[PDB]
This record gives C-alpha cells, structure tokens and sequence, in this order.
C-alpha cells in the first residue's frame, strides 16, 4: 500500500481487529513508528471510538481502514489471505474467541507459520470457566489486580484516570509482539502471546504488594494526594496553586526543615543526621513534617517555592493545567503538541510523535480514514479483482 | 554468560545505567524473556532500590550485577569495550548527562555502529535549559503532563499510584528499543531514543485532552470513582462491598434498565432503541440512571450481581483487596503469583513472567544479584586478564 517511508518499523505489516482503546492502541503505536497497520472493521458496526468527536483523530491516524466480516464465507477467506503476508496480528476479545469461531491458532500459521499472534484479553486465553471468558475492561482489570484497591484516597478508592489500564495493556501487547518477530528472525516459527490485561496490572502494582506476598503488610492509600510511605513527597497546595516535591537527601531535608520551623528535630534518634529519605510510618514525627510543610507552602506562590527548592537542590514541579501545556516553554522547544490534517482536511491538534528516534523519526502522514474506506485498496492488493469485491460488498461481507 | 537459553529474546546482550524503577524496568523487562542483562551500578554505593526490603527480588531478578564506574579512566575504557558486543543499551538520567561527562552517542557508535541507545530523561535530550536539566521523578512527570490534574476527586487531584509514569516510561523504552532493534536488523545501523516521561505521560492522558486541544471542553474529575462523563461506568457499592461496572452495549442497557426500575425510558427520543452508551451530562436522565443503579446495587450482594451481570453480558467485577489474589480461581489456574528462590537460598513469592509466550516462555532463572556479584566474570569475558581486574579494584573503579 502506498505510503512514505519512515520510522524503525519501516516495511512491516500489522493487522489488528479490536475496538476502543487497548487494542488499538498495541496496533497504532507500529504506526506511528512506520508500519502499514491495517484497522479491522465489522460491516454492520464501527468502532465505537468513532462515536468520540476528537480522540480518535489522534487515536487512528497513520491507519488503513479495511470493513469486512473475518468469519464467514468469502470475508474469512480474504481475512486468511491477508494472513498470508502479515508479520504481526493483533486482536482483543473475550478470551479465546477466535477459537471458538474457528480461527485458532493452528489454522491462522497453516496460512502463515511465521505469524506473530497477539492475543489481548481481559482475563487470559485459558483458566477457569467462570474468569476466562468474561467481558473485560480498564476498571474490571484494575478491580481484579489490586490496582485499584492501591489508588485513591485512605477513604475512598478509585480507578487510576484516564483508561490507565487499556495504555498498559495496549502496550505490553506492541512490547511482547516486538519481541516475538525478533525471534522469528532466528527460527523461521510464529509465536503465540496471551496477554491478560489483569497479569500486566499486578506487575504494574508491586512495589509494596511485595511486601505483602512476602511476609510484610500492605501500604495504605495517599490522603490528598501525598506518598503513603514517604514524608514530603506527593502533592502539596501553595498560595496560588497545587506542586508536587520529592523531599529526598540529606541536605534538602536539612534546608527544608530550617525553612519550615522543624530544624530542632534534626539529629535526634527519629530523625538522625544524615537521614535522606523519612519514612512517614516509622516516624512519630510524621503528622508534624506534614503540618509544617502545608503551613509553609500555603503562605508562598508556586513561583517562590520553585525559586527556593532550586537553591536547595529539592525536586519539584507545578501542576499544570491542560491550558497551560501548550505554552509551556519545554512543550515548545520540543514540539510535544503539533498539528497535522485530518482526511477531511480540518487542521487537528494534539501530540506529536513519542519517543523521538534521532536516525529514523515517526511522522504523521495520514488522518484517521473512515468506515472501510481502504477495503479496496487492501483486497486488490492481496489479489482480488474488482469483480470479486463487488461482489463481497453485495452479499454484505465487506463495505468499501 | 552462563544461564539457560529461553525466551523469545535468548543471545540478546542489554545492559542498563540507572537506578530506583523507570530506567531499571526497561532493562529487566528484557531479562524476563530471555536476554542477557548487565545491571550496572556505582563502585563505592549501590542502586538506592536495594533498601526495599521485597521488591528488588522482583524488580531485579534474571539479571547480572556489574559494579563499574564508566565514565573515569579505565573504568570507562571497560565500560566502552563492553558496548561493542552490546545490543541495546539503556540509560535513565537528568537530561543528556551521558554526553555532559564525555560519552556521547557518536562515541558510543564509534564502539558500536549497531548499537541502540534509549535514553530515559524527565524532560527528554533537548530543548530548554530552564526544563531539560531537571530531575526525573514519577510526580514530576504526572504533574508536567497533565495527568495528575485528570486522576483524583472532583475536588481533589491527585497522582496515579503506585509510580505509575516510572512504568510507563520504562516500558514505553523497552518498546522503542525493540523497534529500533528491528531496523538494526534491517539497515545495520544503530539509533538513539530520546524518551521524555512527560511526554510518554501526555500520550497517556489525551483521551478527553484531545477535545480542549480541538475546540472542546475538558472533562471533569471522577466522583468517587464514578466515570466523568459515561453513566453506569466506573466504582459502586452493593451490599456487602465494592464493585466496578461498565455499563455499554445495546442489551446490556435494556435489561439493566428493566431490571432497576428505567423500562419507560427505552425506545425515546432521549435513549433511543440501539443506544450503547449513556453519556451523563448529555442525556437528561443522567442523574436518575445512577439513583436507581445506586439503589438496585444496594439491595444486592456481591455475588447476586455478578450472576445478574452475567446473564446479561455486563462487565463487572469486585474490587479485590490484596489478601483475596492468590486463592482467586483465575490466578491459581493461570499460576499468576507463583514462588521462586532469592540468591541467599530463601524462597519469595511474586508475579509470575508476563505475558505467556506459547512456544518459548519466559523463565525465573537467577533471583535478584548482590552488588557486583558478576564484575569479574563480565569484565573476563570482555578480554581483561585477573590483573587487570585487580587494578581496577585498587583504583575504586571497579568492585568484585
Ligand atoms: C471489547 C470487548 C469487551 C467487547 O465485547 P464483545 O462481546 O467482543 O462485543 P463486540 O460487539 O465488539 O463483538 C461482537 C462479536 O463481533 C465479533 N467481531 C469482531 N470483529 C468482527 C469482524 N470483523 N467481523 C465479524 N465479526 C466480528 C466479535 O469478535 C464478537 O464475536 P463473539 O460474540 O463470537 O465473541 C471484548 O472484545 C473484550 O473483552 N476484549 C478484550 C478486552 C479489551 O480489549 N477491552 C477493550 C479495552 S478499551
């Protein structure tokens, strides 16, 4: 198909059938890295992300759209055609439900044995009958990973915002694909990947869940917003604005403390000289650091507070609003927020490519393309004639 | 190095420089699924994670330990013979901090001509020196990139927990490596990757971010994990604790509808027949679906409403504490906590490899290394003679 050359993955082809976020998400992210990447569509019913009025400008772009139903009659066998010359196949649903449409694994490598297979679900391909076939999204994976319990405040636990578990799982699908091709290199053989969206979420929670499975107890949740197990760490309010800080070393928590009022707690047995880093649980002290701080920071602007961490070498940021990124100066020099034209031609805004590759940069070249709009292209191009595809379309199989 | 061949990423050499999570995760990440990882830390101290008391036997498993400085005399003269039979090479730091103490990438390639190169910064390789400069934290990250601002309560941000940006960023490397990797393979040429936390986090966070950038609104905070803007989505109560739903599909609402007191507002102009979402501010009757949602929950158990929802094909799940996991059916037939040995001969339990590769899985081979437990064997497999190891010791540049 037709497109610039570009990126890292410069000559690959990806396929994904999967709707929303993650994925999507797996599937895009080759494309904003060089990839021809093939968007899967139902005939009857779109992608619900189109129902979103922005998002999926972003979301979609560097993207073929192709419409067709993969599991009957002509539209499976041009599905498995397009098998033939596809490096990787992405697809999200409820356990292992390409299976159970007849397209296992066995059947997808007899038309290609090298194909990379990833499968997303939220539960995995196998286990129990009650989990494994169940409905998944974000807050049901967070729900069943302990990440949720782990987020929010001491009284109120909520969902880590927006949609923080389709990201992660989205990309550990694009992580795991990678790595299998790498392999396929060597071997000549296709792989196999089950990524359960709740097993990427428990390792994404760990850090003090260890301490549980390993004899120690759980960590409590932030109260507004501040580190549950560290002192002066997590985020403050000052006269005209929320900062995070990281009250981290030995200096900076003797400076801090000197600003504060609490310089006649250093060099005690709670806080002995060269402590770097307080551990709010252990110290009897704790509520009072806090007490100090909030005191100290409310009677400062954010600008004060910055110029003051600065000569005390203490880690800080505002917390920007969404108006204020734009205009960010950091934001400008790097060019993270850009503009590029939707396939309608309406200039669009959001951000530009991540990361940035110095040899073979990402780059926009295409808006997000509409309902099965390059269904032809793509069949003519793995062999079928006009002909045969208006006759795909008339029998409702494929929409172009 | 000795260890046993698996994986899809078995006779790949990764090594990394940094310490605490985001730039470490990238690296060990590799070493889940086969590949040789070279952990590097400070001669006369040790990355700072080793002070958690459980989850570096996660965080730094399957890994080999060198203790090296590179960047003083032979130390780094070691350190850049090792680059020329490395793969990928990872660095976490304050900005171009490498290039700062002499090792630019055109000397690394000079070593290394196929050498990818991730560099994993706070505010990226370039751009202001009022930004680019600054220490590289989690909440500095969340909070420059809008997405602390975007989690919380209606009145209360806060940042994702626990560290989120720290994961992302390190996996969102490992991503870009394993691309650049390919086109190594495709090209023989090497390529550095310029990974900015905030900028990964601004990709994260664009979900409603995209319609203030085009012309839109921002939306709100949740509201006690309430989903901001579709009805029936996100965290209620029932009887005898927590749950999380996603209301979305056409049945599904219909027979949530009926069942919670709302049949007469199906098939009209404000639900009409086939509506799949309830957008909350949208649709008039927002407020009146979570009242009689709320009040139907509330009269029901656990148990009674996972049964209702899954006749119904209705996501859900409870909000699992971290005692409930490892007996949970899904993870004790998926194996998703599971036990191996630390280095010191005691056993520790934890996630299990993530995700499942069919035909070559990942494996826990080593637990976490002491502090340059592998300096000796490292630097003799790179050409040094027993002496010459025995020099570097004596000058402080490297520990054994
Ligand atoms: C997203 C999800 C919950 C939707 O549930 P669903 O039951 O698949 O609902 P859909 O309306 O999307 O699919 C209905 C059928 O159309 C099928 N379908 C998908 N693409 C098709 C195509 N091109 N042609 C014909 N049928 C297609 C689906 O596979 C599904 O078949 P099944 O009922 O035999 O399992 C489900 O796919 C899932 O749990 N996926 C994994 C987790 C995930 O990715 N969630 C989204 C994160 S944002």
């Amino acid at each position: 198909l037709p497109m610039p050359k570009f990126g890292p993955l410069a000559g690959l082809r990806v396929v994904f059938s999967g709707i929303e976020i993650a994925g999507p998400f797996a599937g895009q992210m080759f494309a904003e890295w060089g990839a021809e990447v093939i968007w899967i569509e139902n005939v009857a019913w779109a992608d619900t992300i189109r129902v979103q009025p922005n998002y999926p400008q972003l979301s979609r772009r560097n993207l073929h759209a192709l419409s067709l139903n993969i599991f009957k009659d002509e539209g499976r066998e041009a599905f498995l055609k397009l098998m033939e010359t596809t490096d990787i196949f992405i697809e999200a649903s409820k356990g292992p439900a390409f299976a159970r449409r007849g397209i296992t694994d066995e059947v997808l490598w007899q038309h290609n044995p090298k194909l990379v297979i990833a499968h997303l679900s939220g539960f995995g391909q196998y286990g129990t009958e009650e989990y494994t076939n169940l409905p998944a999204y974000n807050t049901i994976a967070q729900a069943f990973s302990g990440y949720l319990i782990q987020n929010g405040d001491v009284d109120q636990p909520m969902p880590a915002f927006p949609y923080t578990a389709d990201y992660f799982s989205g990309l550990t699908a694009t992580t795991a694909a990678l790595a299998a091709l790498h392999k396929v290199r060597e071997t000549g053989k296709g792989e196999s990947i089950d990524i359960a969206m709740y097993e990427v979420m428990l390792r994404m929670g760990q850090y003090f869940m260890m301490d549980y499975f390993n004899g120690g107890e759980m960590c409590p949740r932030m109260s507004k917003g501040k580190d549950p197990y560290y002192a002066g760490c997590g985020l403050y309010k000052c006269a005209d604005g929320y900062i995070v800080m990281e009250l981290v070393g030995i200096t900076q928590i003797e400076e801090c403390f000197k600003d504060i009022g609490l310089a006649h707690l250093l060099g005690t047995p709670e806080i002995p000289e060269g402590t770097q880093l307080i551990h709010r649980i252990e110290c009897p002290y704790g509520p009072l650091v806090e007490e100090k701080l909030d005191a100290w920071l409310a009677t400062h602007t954010i600008a004060e507070v910055k110029e003051r961490f600065a000569e005390l070498n203490i880690a800080c940021a505002k917390v920007l609003t969404v108006p204020e990124l734009e205009s960010n100066p950091q934001y400008v020099a790097r060019e993270s927020i850009t503009q590029w034209q939707t396939m309608d031609g309406r200039t669009c805004k959001g951000p530009n490519i991540m990361p940035k590759f110095k040899n073979n940069p990402g780059q926009i070249w295409r808006g997000m393309p509409s309902h099965g709009m390059d269904t032809a292209a793509i069949l003519k191009n793995i062999g079928y004639s006009e002909n045969d595809i208006q006759e795909l379309v008339s029998k409702g199989l494929a929409k172009v």
